[PDB]
């Protein structure tokens, strides 16, 4: 699959505003995740632990962790599709260490749609959500090939 630059550009832009608060998008994100699909805390050994939603807000394990995850991923969207690189180690841990399911992947996608569009509506309208939904699809299917690659569900 490959997108325009104007769907790069869409994606971009509403990026470069998530960028104004990262550890505040990362903890939407994951509290987002956590709630929706209860099952993805499990994976985390250092949140299983936590019970609600406050505990959630308070953890400062789970603010880095978000930093971490978006950091990533926003390095992989700069790219703007050339990013086997970046892709290769974040897939052999995630498939060999971690072990997430394809599936898992699509939930955060989820999540991140969700924080987006509530919190820059003005940023984030129907082209601007297909343009991300497109790049996080890509992202996805480059990951589940290296991940079929790697010996994993495929
Ligand atoms: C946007 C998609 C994702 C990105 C960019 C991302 C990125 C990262 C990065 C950069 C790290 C640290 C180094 C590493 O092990 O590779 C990490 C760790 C981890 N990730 Fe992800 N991740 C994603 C999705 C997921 C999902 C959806 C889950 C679970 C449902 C998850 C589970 C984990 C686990 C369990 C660790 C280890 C945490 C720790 O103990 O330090 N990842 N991830």
């Amino acid at each position: 699959m490959v997108l325009s630059e104007g769907e790069w550009q869409l994606v971009l832009h509403v990026w470069a505003k998530v960028e104004a608060d990262v550890a505040g998008h990362g903890q939407d994100i994951l509290i987002r995740l956590f709630k929706s699909h209860p099952e993805t805390l499990e994976k985390f050994d250092r949140f299983k632990h936590l019970k609600t939603e406050a505990e959630m807000k308070a953890s400062e394990d789970l603010k880095k962790g978000g930093v971490t995850v978006l950091t990533a991923l926003g390095a992989i969207l700069k790219k703007k599709g050339h990013h086997e690189a970046e892709l290769k180690p974040l897939a052999q841990s995630h498939a060999t260490k971690h072990k997430i399911p394809i599936k898992y992947l699509e939930f955060i996608s989820e999540a991140i749609i969700h924080v987006l569009h509530s919190r820059h509506p003005g940023n984030f309208g129907a082209d601007a959500q297909g343009a991300m939904n497109k790049a996080l699809e890509l992202f996805r299917k480059d990951i589940a090939a290296k991940y079929k690659e790697l010996g994993y569900q495929g």
